[PDB]
């Protein structure tokens, strides 16, 4: 008898699917459908086991739906724009465009031969024009809404303005918390306070923004940034030359050079005072470089024992310090030698001595709008986002200085057509491309997140040339019903992406709000890696810099509990030495990475995709090894030699029997049969892919089990009908190959079997 070969069967299978168009997506689901999504790649090559897990993940999930009837939509695409294809057009002296394409050719054939099936005719290549004119497209419109603006002297785009919704759609979202959690932590909304300062014999009040208003009773002076309306007008008399020239002398200066660390503090004291509304005392008005016109009202309301800086400031210019909030177990030094800039208690605070500080904030708050002296303001840490780009491998910014925004029709704004590769501001060194009449061409491109931010909405109508999307056709495949990639490092792009979809959303473009309906989150896949020699003694172990170094750690001393408490392990070289090995995320840089290609040509699709779906939970991290494949191999072949041994009676035997008529084991079969059944379905529904594995690896125990007391019977035929059936999202190739020697059709038109709730019960 023969045994389980992966090679030749797969090939075959894989050109099979791909001929059938069984993941071909339909333009319009018509009642239900499931928008199965995997973050694209960057085009940079040949992908390991690392990019396959969550690429196989997807498959997985794709296949089970397809399966049970939904119509899917699972698309692959590339994040072509970036500094990738720039560095290597700067190292290998090709052009861009040929490097990513040829890096697309690569990565589209390792996803081919691990058996994952997509559809391909919604591919999209963001670097192609006829992407990114849609990027143009998207970014006028934010123009004509006032979303997107120029600041010195970039573009941003006023994601701000949607802080709230970004924060409040949250709770509706059924997402991981810890995804949530570092959406609001990002976001950051803060309660804050605007306090009015009346300015001694004047008419105007200072308007003053501060996250302490707990503290206003320490505020001993006022600064006003230079730029302020109100410097040069409050100036006295006596201090307007001075004031005039600190105020052109802050200008030729820089917002970061201002607020630069280490420099000496400088300001000048205007000559007017201003009464602090909780005491009623007076305090001096200043202006200085420290602070800025942009933030907050331009004003700031100065408590030097509170606040590092001011402490500095009003020590430098002799300026009163008054202590207002304490620690809870002990008093502050005296006198103060810095600020005291964290939480505490209240004191000489009038009526809210011994108040905590946290709540004190909403006590004074409250005190300052029933006595009309302020009014509690909303703050968020989020600031707008820079999406100007000084490179050439990105979308060129639709907009003409004479600032003039490009017509609609005249869009794209192609990139300009080189002549060297050393020749990528870039834009800039083309007289050809800027040089035009006004309706000079921007020299900025957007930053490749702009691309990412809405690629989930072009794969609903990816050849569309009169919008970047039919709204029909968006709203009918969307939302996404899992977002599959690893989150750890996504935070921008989530947020991006709900912004752009909340603008496409006002615009009447996208039902939904939310792009993502459900995030299904991957953790990395790691390798056993040789970090170098140590030396040990002792219980402590000698880190040699070059081990130091591939570690990325500063001991360069570890005890034995520390290597063992990270996962390493001491591993005995043939030098005669002692490696520190130890599993660390796949990567081409580490060294460590599995290559599809050969890795499949060498052992099989299947083997890979067993042993990365088995190997932990998906959201968990996991370790590829050699003891994993192998254990991928053996339960492979003990699904093939069960069926091959069984093959002869299997095939002179029908599958029809009544079940209440089944006796003895073969009614115990019919039991298992269906307890395995209903915990794989609910394991692939709940994104619980090993587990349904450890389900399918049990069952075939028991189909062992089974045939050593009974013979090939009908029901057992049926078992191993359902089985190949269950196996198809995860071992696809196997379980087509043992499905046709028994049945005419593919699995993908079997359809998935139905659940018995009787046999369930007892
Ligand atoms: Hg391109």
């Amino acid at each position: 008898m023969e045994k389980y070969n992966p090679h030749a069967i797969e090939a075959k299978w894989q050109r099979f699917w791909e001929e059938k168009g069984f993941m071909k997506a339909k333009d319009l689901p018509g009642g239900g459908k499931q928008y199965v999504l995997v973050m694209f790649p960057y085009p940079s090559g040949d992908l390991h086991m690392g990019h396959l897990k969550n690429y196989t993940m997807g498959d997985v999930l794709a296949r089970f739906r397809r399966m049970q009837g939904y119509e899917v939509l699972h698309p692959m695409g590339w994040d072509a724009f970036g500094l990738p294809a720039e560095n290597a057009a700067l190292k290998f002296g090709v052009h861009p465009k040929d490097w990513t394409y040829a890096n697309i050719r690569q990565a589209k054939e390792s996803l081919r031969l691990m058996g994952i099936l997509y559809d391909w005719d919604r591919e999209v290549t963001t670097c192609e024009p006829e992407y990114y004119r849609w990027n143009q497209w998207i970014f006028l419109k934010m123009w004509e809404k006032g979303l997107a603006y120029r600041a010195k002297e970039q573009w941003y785009l006023r994601i701000t303005a949607y802080a709230e919704r970004l924060l409040k759609d949250l709770e509706g979202l059924n997402w991981p918390e810890k995804v949530k959690a570092m959406q609001r932590a990002w976001i950051g909304r803060s309660e804050g306070a605007e306090i009015l300062f009346p300015v001694e014999g004047k008419e105007v009040r200072i308007p003053v923004f501060t996250t302490r208003p707990d503290t206003l009773f320490g505020a001993t002076f006022l600064v006003l940034a230079p730029e302020h309306p109100l410097t040069l007008e409050l100036a006295a008399p006596e201090k307007r030359e001075e004031v005039l020239a600190y105020v052109e002398a802050a200008k030729r200066k820089t917002e970061i050079e201002r607020q630069a660390e280490g420099r000496e503090k400088t300001g000048v004291f205007l000559g007017a005072y201003a009464l602090n509304p909780a005491t009623g005392e007076r305090i001096p008005i200043w202006t200085a470089d420290y602070v800025l016109f942009g933030y907050g009202t331009g004003a700031i309301m100065a408590v030097p024992a509170h606040d590092q800086r001011d402490y500095e400031f009003a020590r430098k210019f002799g300026l009163p310090i008054k202590k207002v909030i304490e620690r809870p177990g002990e008093p502050l030094p005296e006198p103060l030698e810095r600020a005291y800039e964290e939480p505490g208690i209240m004191v000489n605070s009038g009526p809210f001595d011994g108040t905590e500080s946290e709540e004190g904030k909403r006590k004074v708050i409250a005190w300052l709008e029933e006595k009309g002296l302020g009014k509690g303001r909303v703050t968020y840490r989020l600031r707008d986002w820079l999406i100007s780009r000084q490179r050439y491998w990105g979308t060129p910014i639709p907009m003409v200085h004479c600032v003039v925004p490009v017509p609609e029709e005249e869009l794209p704004v192609l990139l300009p057509d080189l002549k060297d590769v050393e020749d990528i501001s870039p834009l800039e060194a083309h007289p050809e491309f800027y040089e035009t009449t006004c309706p000079k061409r921007d020299t900025d491109t957007m930053d490749t997140f702009f691309d990412s931010s809405w690629y989930y909405l072009r794969y609903t109508d990816p050849h569309n040339d009169r919008l970047p999307f039919d709204p029909e056709k968006a709203n009918a495949w969307m939302p996404v019903d899992q977002y599959i990639g690893g989150v750890e490092h996504a935070v921008l792009h989530l947020l991006y992406s709900r912004f752009f979809t909340k603008f496409l959303h006002d615009l009447g473009m996208v039902k939904v709000e939310e792009p993502f309906q459900g995030l299904f989150t991957q953790g990395m896949v790691l390798a056993w890696t040789d970090f170098g020699p140590v030396e040990v003694e002792g219980s402590v172990v000698r880190l040699p810099e070059p081990t130091r170094i591939r570690l990325e750690i500063p001991e360069s001393a570890l005890s034995l509990e520390d290597v063992r408490k990270m996962g390493a392990e001491l591993r005995p070289h043939e030098d005669g030495t002692l490696h520190l090995w130890k599993p660390a995320v796949m990567s081409k840089s580490k060294g460590n990475g599995v290559m599809v290609g050969p890795f499949v040509k060498e052992q099989g699709a299947d083997i890979a995709r067993i042993t990365i779906l088995f190997a932990a939970p998906p959201e968990n991290e996991m370790v590829w090894t050699e003891e994993g494949v192998q254990g991928a191999w053996r339960f492979l072949n003990r699904i093939y030699r069960r069926v091959a041994e069984d093959r002869e009676a299997l095939l002179e035997t029908s599958g029809v029997f009544q079940a209440e008529a089944l006796e003895g084991k073969d009614r115990e079969l019919y039991g298992k049969l269906h307890e395995t059944l209903k915990k794989v379905t609910e394991d692939l529904e709940a994104l619980r892919f090993n587990t349904a594995i450890a389900a399918l690896m049990e069952f075939l125990n028991a189909l062992y089990e089974y045939r050593k007391d009974r013979p090939v019977t009908p029901v057992y035929r049926t078992a191993i009908r359902y089985y190949l059936q269950m196996l198809f999202p995860f071992a696809p190739h196997l379980a087509e190959e043992l499905w046709h020697w028994f049945w005419p059709d593919s699995l993908f038109e079997a359809g998935w079997p139905e659940l018995d709730e009787k046999a369930l019960e007892k």
